[PDB]
C-alpha cells in the first residue's frame, strides 16, 4: 500500500518495502518518488557540490537491491550520454531543473547520435529510464541555478558506458561517490 512519504527518511523506509522482493514495480516506485515533496533541510547533508562537475552522493545502500543517491549539478554541469547497466534508473528533481535528452542505442556503424527527444524535468518530477527505453544525457543548462536530483538504481551498479555523440562509440566508465552517508569520500 503506497502512502505519501512525509520526509526523506520516510521515503527511504518505503523504498526498502518496495524493493523487499526480487522484482520492481516501476510505476509504484516512480509514484512514491514523485509524491515526496523535496525538503531541502532533509537532504542538505548530501548536497555536496564541486565547482567543476556534478557530484554523486550516496544516501542509502538499500537492501541488496538498490542504491539511492543525490547528484549535485552546478550551473552548466551535465552528464555523458549514458546507459544504465541493465538496471532500473529513477531520477527525481529535488531542486532546480534538468534537461534530459533521449538517444537510441547506436548501430555498429559510426554515425552521429541524433537526439530522439528532450524534456525539461522540473522540481519534484520523477523520470524513469532503462536500457530497453534507450540512452540519455542529463544536463543542468541553467546559468544561475544549481540543480539537485535524487537517483535510485536497481540493482546497484558502479560502471556504465559513455557514448560519443559524434560516432556512437562507447567507453566503459567507473562511477565514483563524492560522499557516502554525508561523509566526503576522496
Ligand atoms: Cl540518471
Ligand atoms: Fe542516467
Amino acid at each position: 500500500e503506497l502512502l505519501k512519504p512525509r520526509t526523506l527518511a520516510d521515503l527511504i523506509r518505503i523504498l526498502h518495502e518496495l524493493f523487499a522482493g526480487d522484482e520492481v514495480n516501476v510505476e509504484e516506485v516512480q509514484a512514491v518518488l514523485e509524491a515526496y515533496e523535496s525538503n531541502p533541510a532533509e537532504w542538505a547533508l548530501y548536497a555536496k557540490f564541486d565547482q567543476y562537475r556534478y557530484t554523486r552522493n550516496l544516501v542509502d545502500q538499500g537492501n541488496g537491491k538498490f542504491n539511492l543517491m543525490i547528484l549535485c549539478w552546478g550551473e552548466g554541469h551535465g552528464s555523458s550520454i549514458h546507459d544504465h547497466t541493465d538496471s532500473h534508473a529513477f531520477l527525481k528533481l529535488l531542486q532546480g531543473n534538468l534537461k534530459e535528452t533521449l538517444f537510441d542505442w547506436p548501430d555498429k556503424k559510426s554515425n552521429e547520435m541524433i537526439k530522439k527527444s528532450e524534456r525539461t524535468l522540473r522540481e519534484n518530477q520523477c523520470a524513469y529510464i532503462n536500457d530497453s527505453i534507450g540512452l540519455h544525457r542529463v544536463e543542468n543548462v541553467s546559468h544561475t541555478e544549481p540543480a539537485v536530483s535524487l537517483h535510485l538504481y536497481s540493482p546497484p551498479f558502479d560502471t556504465c558506458h559513455a557514448f560519443d555523440q559524434r560516432t556512437g562509440h562507447k567507453n566503459k566508465v567507473t562511477m565514483t561517490f563524492h560522499s557516502k552517508f554525508g561523509i566526503r569520500t576522496p
